[PDB]
């Protein structure tokens, strides 16, 4: 029995799936704590940039969780991703403890840019800016990667790095009411929002678990981008990012919500 988590249908991925759009041929890199082998996931490759954890398997559960929001397989078990046919690559830039260095994160993006990744998912952040990080962001961007990052969970009216950088697509979190979740950082650089409360997904030990955060919202956007990329194979990172924003559902102030809630139905139209 397969269930469709609420944010998947909130963003209207099924509407897109019903038109032949599943993210097929789109390469998506998850820069996180790894992705564990799971019966509802198809991991195509990856690398680890965490000294001391040479494997890409997830010792934390955070990346496995994020990954399933993007691409949990559409079959008869578990859950369902926004882009269930996306090619998923596990890029480990965060250790088991759930933290990493800017160095490891910048190496992951470098890797993404060098390996022709179309979308990079960075459900991570820091309140502090990093010149290293920023350059990596910009580099992956000129290599044609769309970088999608979490705004953070401090609840403050200013967003984290790298989401704050012009070249990153900053994602905030909404609740089932289509209100901004209290922890969701907002303000300048915020581009769009997505479901980030009680998000059910894939978890290590072949199970499913629900989490809260902008980390959970980000992957709905990364997925949404793969759907559009499949529909418009000639579009660049910028064209996708703008189409997403242009087709989002307004939810109120752009200070709080940026463009509004991502809408994969409106976007693959
Ligand atoms: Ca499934
Ligand atoms: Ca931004």
């Amino acid at each position: 029995a397969q269930s469709v988590p609420w944010g998947i249908s909130r963003v209207q991925a099924p509407a897109a799936h019903n038109r032949g759009l599943t993210g097929s041929g789109v390469k998506v890199a998850v820069l996180d704590t790894g992705i564990s082998t799971h019966p509802d996931l198809n991991i195509r490759g990856g690398a680890s940039f965490v000294p001391g954890e040479p494997s890409t398997q997830d010792g934390n559960g955070h990346g496995t969780h994020v990954a399933g929001t993007i691409a949990a397989l559409n079959n008869s078990i578990g859950v369902l991703g926004v882009a269930p046919s996306a090619e998923l690559y596990a890029v480990k830039v965060l250790g088991a403890s759930g933290s990493g260095s800017v160095s490891s994160i910048a190496q992951g993006l470098e890797w993404a840019g060098n390996n022709g990744m179309h979308v990079a998912n960075l459900s991570l952040g820091s309140p502090s800016p990093s010149a290293t990080l920023e350059q990596a962001v910009n580099s992956a961007t000129s290599r044609g990667v769309l970088v999608v990052a979490a705004s953070g969970n401090s609840g403050a009216g200013s967003i984290s790095y790298p989401a704050r950088y012009a070249n990153a697509m900053a994602v905030g979190a909404t609740d089932q009411n289509n209100n901004r979740a209290s922890f969701s950082q907002y303000g300048a650089g915020l581009d769009i929002v997505a479901p980030g409360v009680n998000v059910q997904s894939t978890y290590p030990g072949s199970t499913y678990a629900s989490l809260n955060g902008t980390s959970m919202a980000t992957p709905h956007v990364a997925g949404a981008a793969a759907l559009v990329k499949q529909k418009n194979p000639s579009w660049s990172n910028v064209q996708i990012r703008n189409h997403l924003k242009n087709t989002a559902t307004s939810l109120g102030s752009t200070n709080l919500y940026g463009s509004g809630l991502v809408n994969a139905e409106a976007a693959t139209r």
